[PDB]
């Protein structure tokens, strides 16, 4: 149940989402990535960010030491932080990463945004009055160091995330392009369809991976506690009942049917196994234009600190 992507690599269309906040010991995130592979999820998905990229890995090389999967069954993506896009600083950055994971190989790596961040061992690099600080960087070139992390084998496909059009345009228009970004990992659930950019990235034979499919994990910091809660919309529980599932159900469901791969975090057993059940069942042509109208422009995500920031994608 796998996408051919555009340099012809197989992306598995399910996928297991990693982060969890810092209030949750790194062990979790060990132990939930193993239930995740026993349940039937194959791709993985994580970053630098995550700061769980070892604990991750270790999951992996424990099913694989126990029979259960091969290395070439995952399905595993990182990603470059914003503070390592200069040229020089990507492939140490992807080394890094695998090194903490103990793989030999990513099989996708991303841009994890296009907001630039001022190089150094801060992940939220800040000045004398606690203001992020932003770098500037022709993300062609980090793009082109891209490029190259993928003929040395380190990283099967390569892709973006956070990107508007105009930004992939950029990439896609590139004089000298050697590869397309195989996908596009944005926001994207039923109050946030992202249906034009969508569109635009099916033109282009790039695949749109969903986050915060399942309405985010509404972590206080970064999303307004007013805003709605996804899994109660009435449309989306209506639909549950009708069909026998649950709200998460119609909302992963909802993007396998419109061409979407869908990432899905849960640390809990129960909810991991549920999810894989998306494969069980189908929405009719009008369940999907019901879920279709609930479209908002709702990000759950926010920082005015990155409002301001030139390569802000909602612009
Ligand atoms: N590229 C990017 O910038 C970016 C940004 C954000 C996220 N991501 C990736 O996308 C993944 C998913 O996004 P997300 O973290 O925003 O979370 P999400 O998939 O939208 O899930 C949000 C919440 O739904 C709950 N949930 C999961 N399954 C459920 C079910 N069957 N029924 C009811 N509730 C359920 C989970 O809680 P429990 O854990 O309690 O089950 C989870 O905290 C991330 O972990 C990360 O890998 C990437
Ligand atoms: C610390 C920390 C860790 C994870 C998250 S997060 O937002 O949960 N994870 C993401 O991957 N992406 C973010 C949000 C989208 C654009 C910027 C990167 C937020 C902050």
């Amino acid at each position: 149940q796998c996408v051919k992507l555009n340099d012809g690599h197989f992306m598995p269309v399910l996928g297991f989402g990693t982060y969890a906040p810092p209030e949750v010991p790194r062990s979790k995130a060990l132990e939930v990535t193993k239930l995740a592979i026993e349940a039937g999820f194959r791709h993985i998905d994580s970053a630098h960010l995550y700061n769980n990229e070892e604990q991750v890995g270790l999951a992996i090389r424990s099913k694989i030491a126990d029979g259960s999967v091969k290395r070439e069954d995952i399905f595993y993506t990182s990603k470059l932080w914003s503070t390592f896009h200069r040229p020089e600083l990507v492939r140490p950055a992807l080394e890094n990463s695998l090194k903490k994971a103990q793989l030999d190989y990513v099989d996708l790596y991303l841009i994890h945004s296009p907001m630039s961040l001022k190089p150094g061992e801060e992940l939220s690099p800040t000045d004398e009055n606690g203001k992020v600080i932003f770098d500037i960087v022709d993300l062609c070139t980090t793009w082109e160091a891209m490029e190259k992390c993928k003929d040395a084998g380190l990283a099967k496909s390569i892709g973006v995330s956070n990107f508007n059009r105009r930004q992939l345009e950029m990439i896609l228009n590139k004089p000298g392009l050697k590869y397309k970004p195989v996908c596009n990992q944005v926001e994207c659930h039923p109050y946030f369809n992202r249906s034009k950019l969508l569109d635009f990235c099916k033109s282009k034979d790039i695949v749109l991976v969903a986050y915060s499919a399942l309405g985010s994990q509404r972590d206080k910091r970064w999303v307004d506690p007013n805003s709605p809660v996804l899994l109660e919309d009435p449309v989306l529980c209506a639909l549950a009942k009708k069909h026998k599932r649950t709200p998460a159900l119609i909302a992963l469901r909802y993007q396998l049917q419109r061409g979407v791969v869908v990432l899905a975090k849960s640390y809990n057993e129960q909810r991991i196994r549920q999810n894989v059940q998306v494969f069980e069942f189908q929405l009719t042509a009008e369940d999907m234009k019901a879920i279709d109208g609930l479209d908002r422009n709702l990000h759950y995500f926010n920082s005015d600190s990155f409002a301001s920031h030139p390569n802000y994608p909602y612009s």
